[PDB]
């Protein structure tokens, strides 16, 4: 049975207006700004952008990837489709 979201998890995260997008729940550095609560720190592969979102908008990619995981003509998506599948826990820094 599923668990609450940790970090390291892979997602696809929905933002209004975007698809949904390749993404993973990131730690939060020492010393780092905190979420919100409730929310989690979404970090986006390809534009390696961190927004906070909640679990309405949490897909996990597992599960989601046969729908959602396919080439898209927004900027670093596709770049982003790379990273989750090859090397989703790196550093992107």
């Amino acid at each position: 049975m599923p668990h609450a979201f940790k970090p390291g998890d892979l997602v696809f995260a929905k933002m209004k207006g975007y698809p949904h997008w390749p993404a993973r729940i990131d730690d939060i550095a020492d010393g780092a700004v905190k979420p919100p609560p409730n929310k989690y720190p979404i970090f986006f592969f390809g534009t390696h952008e961190t927004a906070f979102l909640g679990p309405k908008d949490l897909f996990p990619y597992d599960k989601s990837k046969d729908k959602y995981g396919k080439p898209n003509k927004r900027k670093g998506f596709n770049e982003g489709l790379w990273e989750i599948q090859n090397n989703p826990h790196a550093s992107y820094s």
